């Protein structure tokens, strides 16, 4: 697939305002996620005993996570589709190392989606909340691809 540069605008204007408190936005998406999905806490080895939503927010390595999984994903939406050489380490450890299904990739686009929709909502309407999810779409369809030929396809 391929997004217009209209489309791409709409992305990175809602991103620049994500960027205003990268912590804050990473934070909320993984709780977001670990709530609607609580299989997936179960693959960070530094965390995965957390048992509430207070003590997820009092993590600091939860929030060092979202840092890290924000600006990674941030670097890969600036390119604007040309991302192959952002997303082979990705692909290898996700793949090799951490074992993350395309599934679960799935449901961190969905919290990512909420959090925007909640925090930015001038800023997110229809169009651009469309325009974001064939981002991510584009992100998850190139990273299995590259999950195949690395032997994983999971
Ligand atoms: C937007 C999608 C994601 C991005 C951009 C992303 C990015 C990253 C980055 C940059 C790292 C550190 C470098 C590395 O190990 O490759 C990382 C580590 C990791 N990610 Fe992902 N990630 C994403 C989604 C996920 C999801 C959905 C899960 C699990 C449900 C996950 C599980 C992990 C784990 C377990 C680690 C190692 C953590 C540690 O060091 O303790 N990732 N991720």
């Amino acid at each position: 697939m391929v997004l217009s540069e209209g489309e791409w605008q709409l992305v990175l204007h809602v991103w620049a305002k994500v960027e205003a408190d990268v912590a804050g936005h990473g934070q909320d998406i993984y709780i977001r996620l670990f709530k609607s999905h609580p299989e997936t806490l179960e693959k960070f080895d530094r965390f995965k005993h957390l048992k509430t939503e207070a003590e997820m927010k009092a993590s600091e390595d939860l929030k060092k996570q979202g840092v890290r999984v924000l600006t990674a994903l941030g670097a890969i939406l600036k390119k604007k589709g040309h991302h192959e050489a952002e997303l082979k380490p990705l692909a290898q450890s996700h793949a090799t190392k951490h074992k993350i299904p395309i599934k679960y990739l799935e449901f961190i686009s969905e919290a990512i989606i909420h959090v925007l929709h909640s925090r930015h909502p001038g800023n997110f309407g229809a169009d651009a909340q469309g325009a974001m999810n064939k981002a991510l779409e584009l992100f998850r369809k190139d990273i299995a691809a590259k999950y195949k030929e690395l032997g994983y396809q999971g």
